[PDB]
Formats: C-alpha cells, structure tokens, sequence
C-alpha cells in the first residue's frame, strides 16, 4: 500500500523538498522489485508449509509423484530469499538506494537457475495434478481441507504453483522500468542495461526448457498413441517435432446433399510443424492413422454454403493433400461447429505460409492455454493482435513474442497512439 515515497523514513529525511521527479521514480521502480519480491517469496513460505510439508498429503501420493508436484521448490525458494535479502539490506541502510543492478545481474547469471528446472517440469506438474485430482480421493480430501486453512488466503494449490513462472517473466519488465528511470544516471545506465540482458536471458532459458519438456514429452506420448499399422510408416519421433493443433471434426462428403446431425462420422487430426496426420480415434490413449501429408504439401481452404433458392454443414472447410502417405493426392471435406473453430485450423494450416501498424490489446484477467494452439497470458499483458474471429484473438505476446489464440473478452482495445509507440519500443528492449 504504501509507496516509496510514503514511507516514514524518507518523508522524515526531507530528501523530497528537493529530489528530482526521476530520482524519485527510480527509488519506486527500486523500491516496488523489493515489495514485490517479498511478497512473492512470503507466498512461497506458505506453499512450503501448507502443502510442500504436509505429512498427510505425501501419504496420499508416491514420492515420485510429490516430486513431479513439486519438484525443486525448496532451491527456488531458496533463491528467492537470498535475493530479497540482498536488495533488503541495500533498502535498510540508505533512504535514497544508489543501485540494486548488480544484485539484479549476479543474481540474474550465478543464482537463478533453480528457476529454469522448475519451470522446465511444468508438464509433470500438471499431469501429477490432473491424475491426483481426477483419480486420488484421499489428494482430493487432504487438499480441500489443507485449502480451508487460513493461511492460504483462499487462494488454491494451483495458483501458488505457478506462482515462480509468473514471478520470472516479470523480472524483466521491472527491471526495464529501472532501466528507464536510470537514464539521467551514465554508468548506472550501463549497469541497469547489464541486469536487463542478464534476466531476458534467464527468462529465455526458462522459456526454452519448458517448450522442449512438453514437446518431448507430446511426441513420446503421441508417438505411442498413434497407430500407423495400416499406411505405410512415419517415424514420428523427432527432436525438431512439435504439435501445432490437435482435435476433431466432422467428415463431409459431398456425395451426400442429404446429411443428418446423428451419427456424423469424424476424423481426427494431429497437425505438427512438418506434417498433418489424420486418423480415426478408437479410443482416448489410441488412433488409427488413415493418412498423412507432409504440411509443405498441404492445401486448405474454406468451402461455400449450398447456393439459394440451417446446413448440418455450419462452417466447412477443405484440406488438399497434395503428396500423400502413398505419394498421391487427396482431398478431405471436413466442418467444424464453430467459425472460431474453422480459422483456428486454417490458421494453425497455413504455418508454414511491420510490427508498429498491428493493433494492440492489453489483457485484462488472466488466461490459461486448454489447446496447442492457445497461449496463457498474465493479467496487463501487452499482445499484437494478428487475428480476429468470432470472439477469439490470434496475437504475439509483447514481451517474449510467444503466439496463440485466445478469447477476446480477456482484452481490452490500446487505442493512444503515444502508448501504442512506447509499447513498441519497449518490445525491442526486452526481446532476446
């Protein structure tokens, strides 16, 4: 609540009859990375307490699954305090701070890789907790009442979970405030600078290790799940191969003018970066490839309602395999229920297929990814919309440039011209 400015030591100080409006906005960007900090690792302090070291919920668990749950907590932790303890004693010793970046980059190069296990094992982390939740009662009843107790402030398990991903991709739109309001400071200037590569570099390393778990971890699982037993064979295991789409839809055919709204046949697809895979599911750990095209030899269209004078075909679209699994040409009739649905796939199709003249949107609630081709934003993301149909965004992220749809009731228009600039501007300062 109290800002820099407000507390009792500095207004006593008098330093503000004459400090300057930078100065003083560079002791709050120092002064909000220690608030924010704290309270962070105060958080940390209650998921390491209430769950971490609960004896009755690792009774519900193996120690295999308490370790995919919650895997080096204690040395992020860790981290995290010897790091507020650092900027703490750089608060307590002068009102006006001189510097924090060197703390900012030692800790940033040397201290901070706990970070980049932890966020690399959010795949694990998630489906340790999807399986406890969907299949373990004795979790689901030590959970809920861990939940009750006062010193998880009503917040869940989940949300203090995620709480070092988000606390690391905020490092460095703190540390560029700091950067900022340094200017009229030379050689601090530099060093700000410094801690502001040394953080996007970490954040990038955590980025990178958490896309390479999950998508090793999706083309093992996929590779078992699909069944090419009846086509000629695809090794579908690759160290480059990432899942861009996944989902089912509708068979048409256009033999039939007479189509009903029971029994639709389906098919079910499994886009990757390099290649479309279509199958028949037979079952939710097996499909049944019927064909396959590499995605360079891929065609996609949209198809026109029937001519005049409601279709059980609402939103269709037409997916040509120009080269097939057997070198042949193909063409699949496909509908999707939702006109969403429809430009998702053309979109996530065309893959393979100016930035300061896109529209911006600022998120106003957070988002949580539930598809390959979603992305998971933090409230007051900045996104460069790319994208527009029937309630969903197709955007890059300002900060770290990550792309995916996602509902446009989460964001609200940036419309000033001035803001709109700076948030440019800002994106080549943070990109790596």
């Amino acid at each position: 609540q109290l800002t820099w400015s407000q507390l009792p030591e500095v207004l006593e100080s008098g330093v503000l009859d004459t400090l300057s409006t930078e100065e003083r906005k560079r002791q709050e960007a120092i002064f909000e990375i220690l608030t924010s900090e704290f309270s962070y690792l105060h958080s940390l302090s209650i998921l390491v307490t209430e769950f971490l070291q609960s004896r009755e919920l690792r009774a519900t668990m193996t120690q295999t699954e308490h370790h995919h749950l919650f895997s080096n907590i204690l040395d992020v932790m860790s981290a995290s305090q010897k790091f507020f303890e650092a900027l703490e004693q750089r608060h307590k010793a002068q009102v006006c701070v001189e510097d924090i970046s060197d703390i900012l980059e030692d800790h940033a190069q040397h201290h901070f890789h706990p970070y980049i296990a932890y966020c690399s094992n959010e795949v694990y982390q998630q489906r340790t907790l999807q399986k406890l939740s969907n299949s373990n009662a004795a979790f689901r009843d030590v959970l809920k009442e861990i939940e009750k107790r006062p010193a998880c402030g009503g917040l869940p398990m989940i949300s203090f979970l995620i709480l070092p991903m988000q606390r690391v991709t905020r490092l460095p739109l703190l540390t560029d405030t700091l950067c900022l309001k340094t200017q009229g400071h030379p050689e601090r200037y530099k060093a700000a600078s410094q801690a502001l590569k040394a953080i996007s570099k970490l954040v990038k390393q955590c980025n990178e290790g958490a896309h390479k778990m999950e998508r090793t971890e999706q083309i093992y699982t996929l590779n078992m799940q699909l069944d090419f037993g009846k086509v000629k064979s695809l090794p579908l295991i690759s160290a480059s191969r990432w899942l861009l789409k996944r989902g089912e839809l509708f068979l048409l055919e256009e033999s039939s003018i007479f189509r009903k709204i029971a029994s639709r046949p389906t098919c079910y697809l499994f886009l990757f970066n390099d290649v479309l895979v279509v199958t028949k599911k037979k079952s939710e750990e097996s499909y049944l490839v019927q064909d396959y095209a590499q995605l360079d030899h891929v065609q996609v269209r949209k198809l026109e309602p029937s001519e005049p004078l409601s279709s059980s075909v609402p939103y269709p679209f037409q997916v040509n395999l120009l080269h097939n699994s057997e070198g042949r040409q193909e063409q699949i009739l496909l509908s999707s229920d939702s006109a969403s649905d429809r430009a998702r796939w053309i979109t996530a199709l065309t893959y393979k297929e100016n930035k300061g003249e896109l529209p911006q949107v600022e998120v106003t609630k957070a988002y949580f990814a539930k598809q390959a081709d979603e992305i998971t934003l933090q409230q007051a993301d900045i996104v460069l919309v790319l994208q527009e149909e029937d309630g969903w965004l197709h955007g890059e992220r300002l900060r770290d440039g990550e792309t995916g749809w996602f509902p446009e009731s989460f964001a609200h228009s940036i419309t000033s011209r001035v803001a709109v600039e700076g948030n440019v501007r800002r994106m080549e300062r943070l990109r790596v």
